[PDB]
């Protein structure tokens, strides 16, 4: 009936939950697509793509500069006399107007900048100028100082029959690519990235499904509204228990109105805002989702059989607290050490990110004999720190390896004490 | 005696499985030799096979395309001209019949094929049409929209001098391979694909071991009807104790009747149908075998030394199944999670598959710093989303880590309640 | 008030470390610049620089040693007609005096040098000879037993634009380079290694921060005055208690007095002698805030809610430290049985460095399925010992993996007697 | 005194210990040598040799065999034309004598050797014939069928001026190389494979470390002979005990009797056939050294502060013994299922070795996301073993993963129970 009304809450979440996972089986699908339109534009592109190789595509030399650029060049000239499939490379006036390229060569450069670096001093108007050449789909060169960065945009439609394996129409896909050397560095090696947009309209010659989201959102509804109304129920209580865990008998009830309206949320309203916006309610229906399984469980157990291991669930909060209170101030004072050593020599420490990394490889033994015994074989400098680096690896591998099992573990025997209280 | 006529069942099941994990042997070296023919076979045919590259063996230029075709197709003028072996390819007409090419050489394209994607439509008879040349084992072009598919199929015996190695005949092994370009993506790489098969027939020039194959196969018989009359016993008991664990004093007898008969059934009448159901009655013998060393021990104790720990196996799954429900609820919800965030930069999370093996990664530390420093490390996209691969890893590391250790060690207090019960 | 006092050192130190791990991100940024320094110089100059390459680059022909020669002294002859940047290879005389170079072309040898390894015998007054070539940036050969190694110095200063995105100005750096080829194997395999230092002056054309890291040395002084005067009380208070755990009431104010006396000692007194004796204070302010992070938690339980679990964290160091002592002598024993082995067929057991990280491998997982398993699958050798690698590791692995959680739970049920204390 | 006699043998044992990671240090730097020698070796001579592609080095064609041949063959003509240390080729007759080449180019092939693959029959007396071809230090080609194998064994001397930086003299180590070719698959790759062996004689024109090793021999003596005399005590106490743990009183006494003994047997009697024999009763030290930390530390408790852990170690085993039997009968019914699946899609499952290695996947998180996730990833067959495999790995892990902890944890709650005995 009534708990019959939040197990079919329950129930249709399980069954949104796959209709979930079922569309998102299907945008993963499309996301193979899309994934499968960046490979193969990247290797098409890709006038020397290698894998991996991206970690280092770079001009040592202006003749490695001007000549990929050449290179590419000659891909603007003669893709349709090339490609694989058709692209449609149409006017796409940009980035700046006026009027159209397709190919628009352009690239930054100081204004005023002079440099003498045998002087070490400029005159630098930090100003940049950046030109541009227009390449009708159917040479010039320039200061190694003088540079800033250098890009080639154009724009190359194609149309979508594979989704006619996918039983779907021929659409449309627009590439805008911009190729662009950046000159950021200065440094004399110089990187070359390629950049593209897809404009996914449909074709020009151009829902049971669709109709099942909407009515998966209705029953939702019906579970959220029995949630603002048990809420009601238990809002009506607050206002009697006040005037006279668990934790998610309102609190659930919420955060699925929140679960349900978040999905609500990704359909129709920001959904014409698709993608992203999807992500994220997504990101706030799985909450849902891991909740429905929990409460499911909660409403599941029988009492478990008897409620001792829910017991055995809350009163080790008041002390683990403080305890991970504790333990968090440890990470964190090794996380500075972290910090602090591995900048000398390090990736593994390269960030409050690279710190949090080598969190994990505290307790998650991927990071262990990895780090610690390559930063013992010392990448490193100077042999004290040499001494400094094992010192601090195998000093920070101890102590939290000695001591986490007591946490939870003074844990196993306290709530061995609450299940001294309980065990009985 | 009787208990004699079962540890004569579980020493003879020892010995039988000392006979499987020699046949095991036999056939690993044998899959050893099927391996060696293959790995051979991949290599020699590999008109450009590298290591690995296989993962990317794709033409992106027609000339890419037609060349290759003709690369292969030299292979099959001149391959007895060529081989480090002597290799065979008689009529072997296929795989539509008349006649016989060797090399068949055949495509798959589309057989209405309108596409204007500079149109974005088709009028496409989503028909496809196929159409094969003929070479004699001692040029043609075709349209780039065109194509759905295309192969070159042809057979080549070999003998097996190597089992002169083995102490064995030279044997007849053809191999009928097709040389597949796949142009389904139709997006302009496309992949070629190499198959074969080995007809293993023996030479026309053309068993101590068997026989105990099959005496191995009786002594389990007169273990398994044991097992029906111990079970015959055990039924005029179940008769008995209505008329009036350890758990397998009947259920073994059955399953270990099970993995008698599934070695049978691998010997003799699905052996003629040797390979695959070879490979999956032996899954069943193997339910045997480990079967068999666990109940040698429970056979084996002599009470261990007293049935405490046998006595401790038991009361935990009373709430332990309980809390496996619990703690599955959650790797279900969490793998939830690992279906949504793991389409928008992932691998790990990339089947329910992938969301079974990051399922590894939580419990087993080979898949922690990997991942979360990794997509920390972000592939990824949209920092918001660089915020929240690192907070649902490191939110999805974290509570698991604490708790399965209080799962099993509020075990571990508890049956020091059971052991409470117990350790007096 | 002066436990405000107390907490204002720990909030300030909160914020001094703060403070550093900016600091130390700005060093860490300008570290990624000298690093990317580091890398450009390496790619740049490498003729023949290649990734993991560095792990092999040697001549094995003679004119696999002149070629290169060639190819770095057509480097030092024309990098002006070719750098991507602009590099100053000023007179810079080295490493010798008398006179300049820019590139000294040097190359030692043996002085007496008879040696017939036909004869197996010598002459060898094992004096060196060193000769070196001036190149004025604008051929010779070698007996090929007769070097020792052979070396070419030069310097090329070149100037800091890219700090003018850092918003500084141009600055000069410069890069003082030998390239040795270094003989010392003598066993016709050489490598060569280039190296160079960066000299980094300002720019001839030429600090709140600064202030604020002075201003919280300041305060940070007030605390370690606090400790020292609150030591005071402690000291009056030894001679008291003499007269009449917690740990660090007295300890943390000597010793956060050393992490704050080890970060002024960093920033003005030894900071003129920056790099290095900056980056030891450091480790000594690290463990000052480790230290924070660790009282201001002591400071800040409240008792916890009620100093059980700290009280948890004494009395096993009783008993553990014994254990901890017999533990070790069973790591011992293990790393002697590592640097036993380890010699036989190993890079793991390589050095105390090596047998150390082996001790990685043995708690961590990370060293387990690589080490024994590839180990099991022998490079090796003599079969016994190909048993006897197995039969160490595994034996090596066995007892520990048994052992370890007994110390830790032997612990965890005997500060369950100490909890049998506590836990009431 | 007398336990003055036996902390003697305990710290000279440890100093001893020291001499022998001293000698182990210093056959670890010779054998630092050893290897370098050898991976210099595998370069030189590698007329293609990679890194790696050892793995792989094989002719697919014919022309791939005969000229490697010419390449080698000119390497034998003009090694000292072309080598970077001087290597010394005399006479060296081989294998076979009669009479020298150096390179002695032999092959061997079938005897009777009719073989039509084409017929599936073959006439072969299974005899191989092998020729020979003298190459003086200053062209055939052969059947394609017809050969079994083929060798190119020349020896080359050089002497170790490299000892000069050892401060040694130049000793001379000859290089005794055949270079085979392999053509026992007979499957049209062939393998070729080059080996050596290296004389070590002394230089023609040609120790206070040596007595230190003697003497320690001696001392050591003092300790085994006080073990012999306290076992003596010990065995009239045998016989008063008789006649009216610990475990090492004795035990230790004879086994470091043994430890002793075995560096003896290395020293001088077994070490007249240096090499191994030092590695085996260095094999036998080691456990002299694990045993003298580990009774250094039964000697040093003091009762470890009283014996309660000590009382801990002990009676875990009456039960844990037939816990860890039953653990292992799992163990090997899960080895018998890696045997019975891993032939069909595995290299982890490869041996009874890699049954055992499999064993570190299963405990050690190593193997886990790696195998089960790739065996996920199904390189396999057959999508119901496809689900098998899968279902057999997951299904494999989750049993032993929950299961482990309780064997030591039922021990951690029963010397909890000993404990109960014990932690008053």
């Amino acid at each position: 009936r009534k708990p019959c009304k939040l197990m079919l809450q329950v129930v249709k979440i399980l069954v949104v939950t796959v209709q979930l996972i079922l569309f998102g089986l299907s945008n993963q699908l499309v996301v193979t697509f899309r994934e499968e339109n960046t490979i193969a534009f990247r290797h098409l592109f890709l006038l020397g793509y290698s894998d991996g190789s991206d970690d280092t595509f770079a001009a040592y030399t202006q003749e490695q500069l001007y000549q990929a650029i050449f290179y590419a060049v000659d891909q603007y000239l003669i893709l349709p006399e090339i490609s694989l499939g058709r692209y449609a490379y149409v006017r796409g006036g940009g980035g700046p107007w006026a009027n159209g390229s397709a190919l628009a060569l352009c690239q930054r450069y100081y204004h005023r900048g002079h440099v003498d670096p045998a002087n070490d001093t400029f005159d630098i108007d930090p100003r940049v100028v950046t030109d541009c050449i227009q390449v009708d789909p159917p040479n010039l060169t320039l200061k190694f100082h003088k540079l800033i960065n250098v890009t080639i945009h154009f724009q190359l439609k194609t149309i979508n029959l594979q989704s006619l394996i996918n039983n779907e129409i021929p659409d449309c896909y627009t590439f805008s690519i911009l190729i662009t050397f950046d000159n950021k560095a200065h440094s004399g090696r110089i990187p070359i990235r390629l950049e593209t947009k897809t404009h996914i309209q449909e074709c020009k010659h151009p829902s049971f499904r669709l109709l099942f989201d909407v009515v998966v959102i209705l029953t939702c509804s019906l579970s959220f509204l029995l949630c603002a109304r048990s809420l009601l129920r238990g809002f009506l209580l607050q206002n009697e228990f006040v005037v006279f865990f668990v934790n998610g008998w309102y609190i659930l009830l919420v955060t699925s109105d929140v679960l349900t309206i978040s999905g609500t949320v990704m359909k129709i309203g920001i959904e014409a805002k698709n993608l992203a916006s999807y992500d994220v309610c997504s990101i706030l229906l799985g909450t849902s989702t891991l909740l429905v399984w929990v409460g499911v469980i909660r409403y599941l157990t029988f009492f478990h059989k008897y409620n001792i291991l829910i017991a055995t669930l809350r009163v080790a909060l008041p002390s683990v607290m403080r305890f991970c209170c504790c333990v968090a101030v440890i990470y964190l004072g090794y996380c500075f050490c972290g910090w602090i050593v591995l900048g000398p020599y390090h990736v593994k420490f390269r960030s409050l990110s690279m710190v949090s990394e080598c969190l994990f490889s505290l307790i998650n033994g991927d990071d262990m004999f990895v780090t610690f015994a390559a930063m013992q074989a010392q990448q490193g400098h100077s042999s004290l720190v040499w001494l400094f680096s094992q010192l601090y690896l195998y000093s920070f591998i101890s102590l939290f390896i000695y001591m986490v099992l007591s946490l939870f573990i003074a844990l196993i025997t306290g709530a061995y004490d609450t299940i001294k209280h309980p065990g009985g």
